[PDB]
């Protein structure tokens, strides 16, 4: 009776994979802050996006999952090609890609609503407030190169808004 | 003077591929062990070795290729098919993965003797005796199954196993 | 029957000599980066290299000298006569002083194994690892000047960076 | 595939055993140095020789030997016949012994590398690394003797080297 | 004039030589629990007293022969052929090892008392209390066997025994 | 006006360089006491005596041409030959290097003076002291050896001395 639709199976299942996915395209992003550009504190940034999509975003999902004892399964692919030109347009590639994010998550909720599934439109609340959240740290990062002249100013400003989101 | 030889390139990334992989195919693996068991414990410990595999296997694998300034490129796929009648089963199938690993690894230590390529060589060592740990507590937990009777007994012995890894 | 070899003697009388060399010249670098270009942070970097491969690097080496009764001689001349245009050029030339470095110690190893003196070659494995660290610390002041647009933002960098490499 | 080479099987094998031989053959050594030689300070410094390799060395090589399954036996006989003349024939004699064992541990390593055992090969090398240094200690209670006059003197600086290795 | 009889000599040499033979002897008892039948708790047990005899048990002995200035000789050897076919079988084997011990102790104490040896008579009285909780606590082992189902629940019933134990 | 005289920018480039060469000296020697003497609490005073010349030594003499804005210049060689028959010959070849500093240093001083040169006669002072202050230390040790009969004697003084150095 509480027999979750194909159609919330399908979004969850969507949405775990995105999650292994993007996290392993985004350490690739890291890797390359660092190994291109040399920016070891936007890699930081980088990879705490990466870690929390690659642990606490898929973990959640596949432990809800089980809850609601719904299938889920793990297939997709990674093949990271971009190149980006210079830092701020690695920064606003990955503020695209949280759009996007943005995007799948409100899917989810628009869907949960129509099959009346109280159950995961509350759980997708978790997803809908951190995406906004995510986007919006990418979006600062992104707006310290618009307010700055190199890299070494722009890492300096990183360094303190990372202490400053574990100061929660 | 110290450029990298492409067979070592070429091992350091696919290893670097491998643990994102594995990494994946085995976050499946310990939901399976919940989801399809009701075995949270042997979850748990499957969780423990994707969690090395997503992190600290591949952020050492990238950190050192930036440090010797080599290309590192991310592309792999995962599809998870397996499908175990038996937690046991799933058990020894990880086995024989960490088998593979131990394989893969002692092939890049070769790799890197004969370039002469004693930086990398070092570097491996890491991962030569953290292969032989991995597979030798996998296969700790497997004959945890041949000793017991049913499920719930090898549920205790695996929690009090965590409990004694984490004691270092 | 634990008799040393004749070419595993030299490589680390060789590489004795070589540390209490560079350690004298990179005391001078160090001084020019004060006294020339009023970079104390950049000659306190340096004066920490200095500091390691006239202290720690020659102690590790005559102690194990000592050890396998090998005969040890000191013999070095040093004439500093390298005359930067710029700060970048010092940390470019170290950078070039310390690839120099990563393969006498890469040919140490080899000499070692073409010996079969695994006592030398698992000694060597410390210079191995110190390498490529100390070559990687360069690298990234170096890059601090190609990311920045004056010489006191690469201060206030390495400032940082000397802070971080002190919480190991 | 990672079934290991009788080779490997036997250098662990008889290295296991020389341990169990020698700690038994040492133990009988410390009692010489205290009952023949009223030196109780040598015998603590031989003691502590004979309590290494009866405990740590042989349960290290188990351990491993367990790890990467293969057959591990126990056999050997002791007979201690040796009657020094004096305190310094003693320790020369134990000297000599551990020149043994030092090639021994490199002959391990050797037969590790040429049959492309790098797990082995790890593994020695904390053997490699303790040869060289219990060779040592020996080498320092000998020259003691060569540096005093009497066994009171010589006592003395055992005394103080023994506090010396426990505080690392 | 308290110049010791040759057969107080002799039971004590004997017992010297029996716990550094039963102490390697053990070793290789605790390699099986662990190798062969996957009880590393058992093992545990079986290395304690491996260690026992390997430790205290002979220093207790060689000491007490320096101070009423007997000789004392190592003479002995190892070939450890026994294959039990169970791990309730090692325990028993053990058990009648342990049996034996207990009379060799007897015959120790018998033997002062015939020679009017008070001092070695007393000393014997140690290994005559330890003879007898030693067996017990190889009895205890044994009877988890046959009150349990399967060697989990044995573990389980001997990793709270050796805390027990540990707890004096 | 303060443009310092070139009698004075030669006593401190001299005295810098011979700081470099005197440690570099000093470590061959303090090799030569535990190598060649066994004699390791020696080797440590030796040792001390040169990290001071190669760090505080030569560090307070390039700090302070820095500031009153002297051209500094290494160059330097060092060949050690000397060859001792004993230990006390080596620490009287010691005691009479430091009789060569404190002539050097009494010249830096004059100098000094001669030119009204106050800045520089000031910071000479911590020389001077240290002259004198190192020779006696030296001193000490030598006269070890003549009120004593062997090296363990001499090694246990030397030993009580450096922890009274340490207690400043
Ligand atoms: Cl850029
Ligand atoms: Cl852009
Ligand atoms: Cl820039
Ligand atoms: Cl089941
Ligand atoms: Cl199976
Ligand atoms: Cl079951
Ligand atoms: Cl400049
Ligand atoms: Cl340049
Ligand atoms: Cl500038
Ligand atoms: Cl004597
Ligand atoms: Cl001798
Ligand atoms: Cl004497
Ligand atoms: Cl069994
Ligand atoms: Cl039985
Ligand atoms: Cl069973
Ligand atoms: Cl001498
Ligand atoms: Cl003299
Ligand atoms: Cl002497
Ligand atoms: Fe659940
Ligand atoms: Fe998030
Ligand atoms: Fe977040
Ligand atoms: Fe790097
Ligand atoms: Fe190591
Ligand atoms: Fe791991
Ligand atoms: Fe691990
Ligand atoms: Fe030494
Ligand atoms: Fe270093
Ligand atoms: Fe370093
Ligand atoms: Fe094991
Ligand atoms: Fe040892
Ligand atoms: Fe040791
Ligand atoms: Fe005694
Ligand atoms: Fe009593
Ligand atoms: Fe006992
Ligand atoms: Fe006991
Ligand atoms: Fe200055
Ligand atoms: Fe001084
Ligand atoms: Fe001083």
């Amino acid at each position: 009776s509480m027999v979750k639709s194909q159609k919330v199976i399908d979004v969850l299942n969507a949405h775990y994979n995105l999650n292994l996915e993007l996290g392993s395209v985004y350490a690739q992003y890291a890797h390359i802050a660092d190994d291109q550009f040399s920016m070891p504190f936007l890699a930081k940034f980088i990879n705490d996006l990466s870690n929390d999509k690659l642990g606490v975003h898929k973990d959640l999902i596949s432990e809800y999952a089980r809850k609601i004892e719904i299938p889920l399964h793990t297939k997709f692919s990674v093949d990271v090609s971009f190149k980006p030109t210079d830092p701020k347009e690695l920064v606003k590639h990955i503020l695209e890609t949280e759009q996007k994010v943005r995007k799948h998550v409100a899917n989810m909720a628009k869907v949960c609503l129509e099959e009346g599934d109280f159950e995961t439109f509350s759980f997708v609340k978790w997803f809908v407030d951190d995406g906004i959240k995510d986007f919006d740290d990418v979006r600062t990062i992104h707006d310290f190169f618009e307010n700055g002249n190199n890299n070494l100013q722009v890492e300096y400003a990183i360094r303190k808004y990372l202490k400053q989101m574990k100061l929660e």
